[PDB]
């Protein structure tokens, strides 16, 4: 929460792009949440995460809809929409309409640097309990 790596800050505050493989999230499939590193506040789930070969956690839409502010992007001689902490308004990198065709056909690629995971069986424990999906 701003004590972060120069990469956690770099991305989430700087708006910078982890490297591809070398990322925590990206092969991760654990069940359980994952959050705003800064906020907290929870951005997505497990169950809604999939293999893109892309280099970064992949998914196929966002926990709460209401809950990420998604930006035109002209960076890099590009248009583009990035996504971003509504909450902690902190960088999660872009999205894509090239997702799996048969869950929302988005791929909402997110740099690991701007979250961190929390495991489903310690979750009524640090207080997102209310987020038992499944």
């Amino acid at each position: 929460k701003s004590e972060l790596t120069d990469i956690e800050y770099i991305v989430t505050q700087e708006n910078g792009t982890e490297p591809p493989f070398m990322n925590e999230y990206w092969n991760h499939f654990a069940k359980g949440i994952y959050v705003d590193k800064i906020s907290g506040k929870p951005l997505f789930t497990s169950e809604e995460k999939f293999h893109s070969e892309c280099g970064w956690p992949s998914f196929s839409k966002a926990l709460d809809d209401d809950e990420i502010i998604e930006l035109v992007d002209k960076s890099f001689g590009m248009v583009r929409t990035e996504v971003r902490s509504e909450e902690s308004n902190s960088h999660l990198g872009h999205v894509f309409n090239d997702g799996p065709k048969e869950s929302g056909g988005l791929r909402y690629c997110i740099n690991s640097a701007a979250i961190q995971f929390i495991p489903y069986e310690k979750l009524e424990e640090l207080g997102y309990g209310d987020l038992i999906s499944h």
